[PDB]
C-alpha cells in the first residue's frame, strides 16, 4: 500500500472521478479533448475545495452558537504556499485523489507542480503565520488571520549573469480556487483629513476613503474538521468622490486615477526585514488595520450580546471575547485605532478605553537588529493620519508619567523610553508603543527573549516585568513532515503510529530504534531516494547533473550580511583551495548549495549572490575537482521549493553572528528530515543543540558573551588576516580577479566590507567554523553513525512542532484552551 | 397557464431546484439563513450558464470539423443589457426556472432585477452590435463578436439639481457568471517603435508589449441550441520588459506602473458620437485590431489546411474562409494591420495581399454628421504606430493612381478622395481607408444610403459604385418583444401562433383582427397593465404618482442637438401655456417622459437636461394644471430601462431634424410594442411610415429637399420668431427666468444658440410638429381608433428585425447563407 496517506476508499474514489469531470466541463468549459495538465489541475483544486465549503460552513455557525473567545491573529504576511497536498493532507484525502485521478490517466504529482505558490510573505515571517493558522485549526481555536491581498507577492529571483533580476509575481495570472471574494462586506478605511473639537467629542473629518474589500481563504485542521478562515482585504476606489468631486479634471481620468487607491493592495513590500519609511507601506498597514477592527467590533456587537443580558454594548467583557495578536510592529496602529472607534465613536472614557485595548492587545517581536524597527516620521502621521498621532501623543504622555512616577528623577529613562524620538526627523517608536499598550510582549525563542529583557527592552521590564514572556517558534508537522517528505513520515508511522502529526513529542518514542538496523537503514534508503529526487529535478528543471553520493550542503534563507553566507562561501573556497593544492588526496564530496532571494536594494545582498555563482563558475570547471565538489546557486528560493531542497539535505548551515537571528523556523525544518546541524548558539539552534544534545549538534563559534567581549575591546579583521595564511589566500584571490577575471576589480567592495567595516565579524568564526567543518565530514565518512547522530536529532523534534507554540500563545497570552477533537462532518445538509 | 413561456416540465423543475441548491452551498458558499437576494440572483445565474455550457462547447467543435465561412464582427461597442431573462428565453427555461424559484420561494422577478446591465456601450452602436449577435445566433452563421472587455461601461447617470452628474460604472465589483477568462490564449500587441528596412522586408522592431487576453460571453441563439461566442479582449502588462528593462527606476513603482498598460481597457469612451483625437483610444482601436487578427489567423491556419491539400499556407483561400465586418470606422486599423500580418510577416506580394485584404473587409457607416468621422493626426500614427502609417501611405498612393486613371486631370477628385488630408494637422481620413480596403460598404436605412451615394461618398461611388449597399437595421424580436413585453408576445401568440419570433414578417396575420372586437380589447389591456406597472416602479424606485390615464409621451435616446429633444420642450411649454391661458379647456392628459444620458464634455446637452428638469418643476407643481401634465426625466436611461419604458409608451418622439439620424433603432422597438410614432421623414422612419402607410403615422415637418432648400436660401431663426407669437412668448420665457427664478440668465446659451446658431433648425419644424400634435391628442380621445392605428403599426413590423438585416447581410455581404435548424443538444456527454 502507497502509505498510510488516508484511506482510498471504493466510494470515495468514485464519487471525486464524478465530480473531477463535473468541474472539467461544467466549471472550466473544456473537454478532455482541449485540456492541458492547467485545466487538469483546476478540476482537482475545485473538486478537493468542494469537499471543505461543507465544514468551513459549518465551523462557522458553531463560532457563533457556542460564541468562544476569538483570536485574530495580524500579519502583514501569510507565506502560505500551494495549498491543494495541504489540504488533501489535513482531510484524508489524499490517496483517494491519487486513485481516482490514476484511473483517469492523471498523474497528480503533475497537477501539483502546476500550482502557483501563494508567496504573499518574503520569508521566516508570513511562514511563521502560515504555519500558526495551520496550528491554530488543528487545536481547534476560534481564529482568524487578517492581512492584506497583495495582487503581486514576493518578486520571482532570476539569475541573469549570475545578478538577481527581479520579475512581478502575477501570482493570479490564472486565477485562485481557493479564496472567496465577499464583496458584500466592503468596509471604509477613512485617510488623510482632519480633527475639529466639538466640545462633546473629536472627530476626524474631511477624509478620502477607500474601500477595502475582503477575501476568505479557508484554513483546514488537521482531520479535526476544523475549518477557520483567513480574511484578506482587496482595496477599492469608492466609485463616489471619485465622480463626486468635480471641479474641473476630465471624467477618462477621473476613472484612471481610481488605480491610485486601488494601489495600497497592489504588492507586497520585498524588505526580507529592514525599514522603509514610504507612505504606500504606512498606508498598507492602517488599511489591515482599519478594516479588521471593524469586522471585530462587528462580531463583538452580535453574539450574546447583540441579543440579550446587561443591555448596554457592553465593552467591559471585549477582552474575554477578543484577542488581536500584532505579530511584529506592523499593526501597532491597531493600538491607537482601538482607542479611537472606542473613545471617538463609543464614547468611552479614555481611562476605560485604555484598560480594555491593553487587555485585548499583545505583542511578539521578531528581530533585534536596529535597521528592522519602524519608526514613521511624525509628519508623515500628521498628515495621513492626523486622529492617531494625536492619540499616540496622549497615550506617550501618560505612560512616561507612570514611569516618571516609578523611577523619580531619572530623566535618561524618560528620553530613552518616549514614544516620540526627538531629532533630527522627530519619529515615532512603533515598538515602544507596542509595549505599551499590549499586556504581553514576546520574543521567539529563549536566547531572544532574555536579550530583549536584557538589553533593548530593559527599561520596558524594569517597569513591567510581568509582560514579557518568550515563545519559542515552531513550524507544522504536516506540510513540514508528512508533505513534503512522506516516505520518512511513513517509515516513522510505521514502528510509532500515525499519532505524532497531532504531538510530535511522541517522536521521542524513536531514540529506541536508535540501535535497530531496519530502521538505521530505512532513515538513509529515504534519504538516499529524496537526494535522487533532488538530483534529477534540478537537471530535469535547471540545470547540472550533481553527485547524489556527495553530502548535501545546503544554506536556504533570505540574503542578508547578519545570516553571513560570506562565511559559507570562505569554507567553499578554502576547500577548493585544499583540492588544488594537494589533488590527489582523497576529501569527502560536497554538493554545496546556496539559496535564497536579495531585496532589491540591498547592493550588498545581490553582490553576495554574484560571488556565490563566480565560486560555482570556478568550481565547477575545475577539472582536477572532478567531482569531488560542486556549487549550486538555487534559483527563486520560496516555499514549495524548500519542500523540495529540506527532505533532501545532509546539512543544514544556520550560521548566524551569534544575537543576531532571533529564532530561526529554516533550522527546524531541516532537522525534523534528517539533516544535521552546524551552527552558532544562536536563536533556537541553542534549544536544538540542547534537544538532542551538543554531542548531536556540530555547535560552533563565538557565544554573545564573546561577541561583546569582542566589540567592548574593538573587532579589528585585520589581525585575522595576519594569523590565518588561509585566509590570506582567499582575501587575496577576491581582490586580484581570480574568482572574477574580465573585472579584476568587481569584489572590491565585498573585501573591503569584511576587511574594514564588517558588522557581523565573519573572520572572528572562520578556523572554529572550518574546523567544524572537518569533524562533520569526518563523520559522514561512517555512514551508520551518520544515521543515528540523525536518529537522535528526528527523535528530539518535538519542542519545535508550531502545535506546542500555539498552545503556548492560547494559554498564556490568549487565556484560551486548545482542544483538538473532530467537529461533526456535514455530510448532506446545506442549510 | 403563465404564458408558453417555455414548459414547466416536472422532472426539469426538479434537477433545477437540486442545482440551485448546489450553487448555493458550493459556488457561493452561503446556507440559505445568510443568503440575500443578491447570493439568489448568482446561484440562479449560475444554474443557467450550466445549461448552455455543453452547448457552447458542441457548437464550436461543430465548427472545426465542418469547416464554414467564420464572420467576425469588429466592433468597439456591444450594448448586452442583463442577460439571465434572455438566456432562458433562448433555451425554453423561463415557466422552468419560474416554478423551480417559486417551490423554493424566491419571486424570480426580484432576483432578475438584481443583475447589472453589461452597459459596454453607449447606445444604437453598442445595441445594433448586441442586436446582430442574438441573429447571427439565430440564423446558425459561425460568428464571433469581437470586443474589448470594459472595466468601466458607460458611467451611472445621477440628476443632482437638474444636472447630470457622472459615476463610474462598475459593473463587475460584484463579477459576471457569464464570461470565462481564457488565460491560456493570452496574445502580444505590439506599441510604439520603429520600422527598419532591411533588403529582404520591413521589421517593426523596438515596441512596447502589451498583453491582451481573451474573456469569452456565450451567445444563445432562440431554441436552435447554437451558442456562439463573444470575445472581449483585457490588457495586461508583461510581466518582463516591465522588469527587464531596470536602468534606475525602483522595483515597487515598476510594479505600480504596469496599471498604465492595463489602462487600455479601463474605460469605454462615454462620446455617445462625435469625435475625439486622445491616443488611449486609437490605443483601445489598434490593442482589439491586433489581437483579433491574431485569433482569425491562428483558427485560419488549422482547420482543412492545417491538416491537408495544396500544401502551402493558401491565403488566397482566406476570403471564402473569413468575413471580418467593420462596425464603423473605430476597427478600420484591421485594413493596415491585415496587410502588416499577410507582407511583412506571410511575405506575400504586396498587390496579392490587397486582393485578400478587401475580398475579406467589409465596412459599416452609421451616421453622416462630420463631427463623428475619425480623422487621426499624422504625428499620431507615425509615433504610436509607425509601420500601420507607411503602409496607409502605400494605400493612399496606389489608390489615387486608380483615381487618376479613371478621371484624368480632376486634380480636386485626388484632393477629395486622398485617406491623406493636408491642412494644419496632416490626418488620415479613417473612413476613406475603409471605402478603400472593403468590398462592401453599408449605410444603415434606404435614406442614409442614398444620402452617402449623394453627397458624402459620391466621388467614391462614382469609382465603384459596385461597393456601396444598404443594409436597414433592426432590433431583435426576442428581447425587445418576448423579453420585455410577455402580454403582447402572448395575445399575439393566442391568435396567430410562436413561429412569428423567427421571422417577425408573420406578424402580417394579423391585420386580419384590425376588426375584431377581443383583439382590440386585448391590445389595449396590455398596454395598460404596461403603463400601470411602469407607473408603479417609477413611484417605487424613483419618484411621483403619474396618472396611468395619461398618454405616456416618451423621447428616450441620447442627448444631442440633431436628435432635437428642445424641440419636444417647446411643444411641452406650449401646452402648459395653453392650459394656463384657458385654464377650464379640456386637453387630453400627457405624462411626457425625456430621457438620455449626456456625454460628458458636450456643455449643450447638459443644458439641455437642466431644461427638462427645469419645466418638470415649473409644470408638475402648477396647481392650475392639477394632473393633465407632468414632465419626468427618466434617470439614466440604459438597455434595462429600455425594457421598462419602451412596452408603456403610447406616443414614441422620433423628431430629428431630416437627415441627421442615420437609421435610429429605438423608433423599432415602439413600434413593435403598440406605440405610434411621431417623427420627421428622418433614418428608418421613412420605411415605418411607409410599411404601415403614412395614414398610420404622424409623419410631420421639413424633409431632407426642405432642408437644402433652406440651407441655401439661409436659415434665419429670427423670421420664425416674428411670424409665431407663441414661439415669441416660449423664448422670453426662457430669457427672463421664468423657468430658472433664482438665476435669470441661466438659460441665455440655449436661447442664443436657437436664435443665432442652430445647426438643426428647431423653429422650422415647431408649427408642423405642434400641430402634428394636436392630431395625435385627437386620436387617443377615441380609443378604438388608436388601438386599429397600434394594430396596423404592429402587424406591420417584420422588416424591422435584426433577423432580416442578417440574412441580407450574409447574403450580399459575406457569402454565406443563413440556417435556422436545431443543432443536436448535447444532454449527456462531457468529452
Ligand atoms: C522557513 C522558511 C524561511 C525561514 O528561514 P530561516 O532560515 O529561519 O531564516 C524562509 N523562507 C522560506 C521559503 C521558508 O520556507
Ligand atoms: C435602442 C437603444 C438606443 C437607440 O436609440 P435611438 O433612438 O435609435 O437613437 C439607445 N440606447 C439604448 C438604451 C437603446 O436600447
Ligand atoms: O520569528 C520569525 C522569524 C525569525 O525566526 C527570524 O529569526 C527573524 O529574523 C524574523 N524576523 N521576522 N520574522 N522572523
Ligand atoms: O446604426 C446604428 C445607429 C443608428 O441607428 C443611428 O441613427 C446613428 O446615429 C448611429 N451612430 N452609430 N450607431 N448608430
Amino acid at each position: 500500500q502507497i502509505s498510510v496517506r488516508g484511506l482510498a476508499g471504493v466510494e470515495n474514489v468514485t464519487e471525486l472521478k464524478k465530480n473531477f469531470n463535473r468541474h472539467l466541463h461544467f466549471t472550466l468549459v473544456k473537454d478532455r479533448n482541449v485540456a492541458t495538465p492547467r485545466d487538469y489541475y483546476f478540476a482537482l483544486a475545485h473538486t478537493v475545495r468542494d469537499h471543505l465549503v461543507g465544514r468551513w460552513i459549518r465551523t462557522q455557525q458553531h463560532y457563533y452558537e457556542k460564541d468562544p473567545k476569538r483570536i485574530y491573529y495580524l500579519s502583514l504576511e501569510f507565506y502560505m504556499g500551494r495549498t491543494l497536498q495541504n489540504t488533501m493532507v489535513n482531510l484524508a484525502l489524499e490517496n483517494a485523489c491519487d486513485e481516482a485521478t490514476y484511473q483517469l490517466g492523471l498523474d497528480m504529482e503533475e497537477l501539483e507542480e502546476i500550482e502557483e505558490d501563494a508567496g504573499l510573505g518574503n520569508g521566516g515571517l508570513g511562514r511563521l503565520a502560515a504555519c500558526f493558522l495551520d496550528s491554530m485549526a488543528t487545536l481547534g481555536l476560534a481564529a482568524y488571520g487578517y492581512g492584506i491581498r497583495y495582487e503581486f507577492g514576493i518578486f520571482n529571483q532570476k539569475i541573469c549573469g549570475g545578478w538577481q533580476m527581479e520579475e512581478a509575481d502575477d501570482w493570479l495570472r490564472y486565477g485562485n480556487p481557493w479564496e472567496k471574494a465577499r464583496p458584500e462586506f466592503t468596509l471604509p478605511v477613512h485617510f488623510y483629513g482632519r480633527v475639529e473639537h466639538t466640545s462633546q467629542g473629536a472627530k476626524w473629518v474631511d477624509t478620502q476613503v477607500v474601500l477595502a474589500m475582503p477575501y476568505d481563504t479557508p484554513v483546514p485542521g488537521y482531520r479535526n474538521n476544523v475549518v477557520n478562515t483567513m480574511r484578506l482585504w482587496s482595496a477599492k476606489a469608492p466609485n463616489d468622490f471619485n465622480l463626486k468631486d468635480f471641479n474641473v479634471g476630465g471624467y477618462i481620468q477621473a476613472v484612471l486615477d481610481r488605480n491610485l487607491a486601488e494601489n495600497i493592495s497592489r504588492v507586497l513590500y520585498p524588505n526580507d526585514n529592514f525599514f522603509e519609511g514610504k507612505e504606500l507601506r504606512l498606508k498598507q498597514e492602517y488599511f489591515v488595520v482599519a478594516a479588521t477592527l471593524q469586522d471585530i467590533i462587528r462580531r463583538f456587537k452580535s453574539s450574546k450580546f447583540g441579543c440579550r443580558d446587561p443591555v448596554r454594548t457592553n465593552f467591559d467583557a471585549f477582552p474575554d471575547k477578543v484577542a488581536i495578536q500584532l505579530n511584529d510592529t506592523h499593526p501597532s496602529l491597531a493600538i491607537p485605532e482601538l482607542m479611537r472607534v472606542l473613545v471617538d465613536l463609543e464614547r468611552l472614557d479614555w481611562d476605560k478605553a485604555w484598560e480594555v485595548t491593553v487587555k485585548t492587545c499583545a505583542y511578539t517581536n521578531h528581530t533585534v537588529i536596529p535597521e528592522a524597527l519602524e519608526r514613521w516620521p511624525v509628519h508623515l502621521l500628521e498628515t495621513l493620519l492626523p486622529r492617531h498621532l494625536q492619540i499616540i501623543y496622549e497615550i506617550n504622555q501618560r505612560f512616561l508619567n507612570r514611569v516618571a512616577a516609578a523611577f523619580p528623577g531619572d530623566v535618561d529613562r524618560l528620553r530613552r523610553m518616549s514614544l516620540v524620538e526627538e531629532g533630527a526627523v522627530k519619529r515615532i517608536n512603533m515598538a515602544h508603543l507596542c509595549i505599551a499598550g499590549s499586556h504581553a510582549v514576546n520574543g521567539v525563542a529563549r536566547i531572544h527573549s532574555e536579550i530583549l529583557k536584557k538589553t533593548i527592552f530593559k527599561d520596558f521590564y524594569e517597569l513591567e516585568p510581568h509582560k514579557f514572556q518568550n515563545k519559542t517558534n515552531g513550524i507544522t508537522p504536516r506540510r513540514w513532515l508528512v508533505l513534503c517528505n512522506p516516505g520518512l513520515a511513513e517509515i516513522i508511522a510505521e514502528r510509532i503510529g500515525e499519532e505524532y502529526i497531532s504531538d510530535l513529542d511522541q517522536l521521542r518514542k524513536l531514540l529506541s530504534y536508535v540501535d535497530d538496523e531496519a530502521f538505521i537503514r530505512d532513515v538513509a534508503k529515504v534519504k538516499q531516494e529524496n537526494k535522487l529526487k533532488f538530483a534529477a529535478y534540478l537537471e530535469r528543471e535547471y540545470k547540472v547533473h550533481i553527485n547524489p553520493n556527495s553530502l548535501f550542503d545546503v544554506q536556504v534563507k533570505r540574503i542578508h550580511e547578519y545570516k553571513r553566507q560570506l562565511l559559507n562561501c570562505l569554507h567553499v573556497i578554502t576547500l577548493y583551495n585544499r583540492i588544488k593544492k594537494e589533488p590527489n588526496k582523497f576529501v569527502v564530496p560536497r554538493t554545496v548549495m546556496i539559496g535564497g532571494k536579495p531585496a532589491p536594494g540591498y547592493h550588498m545582498a545581490k553582490m553576495i549572490i554574484k560571488l556565490i555563482t563566480a565560486i560555482g563558475d570556478v568550481v565547477n570547471h575545475d577539472p582536477v575537482v572532478g567531482d569531488r565538489l560542486r556549487v549550486i546557486f538555487l534559483e527563486n528560493y520560496r516555499v514549495s521549493l524548500a519542500e523540495k531542497v529540506i527532505p533532501a539535505a545532509d546539512l543544514s548551515e544556520q550560521i548566524s553572528t551569534a544575537g543576531t537571528e532571533a529564532s530561526g523556523t529554516g533550522n527546524m525544518k531541516f532537522m525534523l528530515n534528517g539533516a544535521l546541524t552546524i551552527g552558532t548558539m544562536d536563536g533556537a539552534n541553542v534549544e536544538m543543540a540542547e534537544e538532542a544534545g551538543e554531542e548531536n549538534f556540530f555547535i560552533f563559534g563565538m557565544r554573545v558573551e564573546d561577541v561583546d567581549r569582542l566589540d567592548q575591546r574593538g573587532y579589528n579583521a585585520q589581525e585575522y588576516y595576519d594569523r590565518i595564511p588561509e585566509l590570506r589566500q582567499i582575501i587575496e584571490q577576491l581582490s586580484s580577479g581570480f574568482f572574477s577575471p574580465k573585472q579584476p576589480d568587481l569584489f572590491k567592495d565585498i573585501v573591503n566590507m569584511l576587511m574594514h567595516h564588517d558588522r557581523f565579524k565573519v573572520f572572528a568564526d572562520y578556523e572554529e567554523y572550518v574546523k567544524c567543518q572537518e569533524r562533520v565530514s569526518a563523520l559522514y565518512k561512517n555512514p551508520r553513525e551518520w544515521t543515528r547522530m540523525v536518529i537522535r536529532n528526528i527523535a528530539t523534534s518535538g519542542k519545535f512542532s508550531s502545535d506546542r507554540t500555539i498552545a503556548q500563545y492560547a494559554r498564556e497570552i490568549w487565556g484560551v484552551e486548545p482542544s483538538r477533537q473532530r467537529l461533526p462532518a456535514p455530510d448532506e445538509k446545506i442549510p
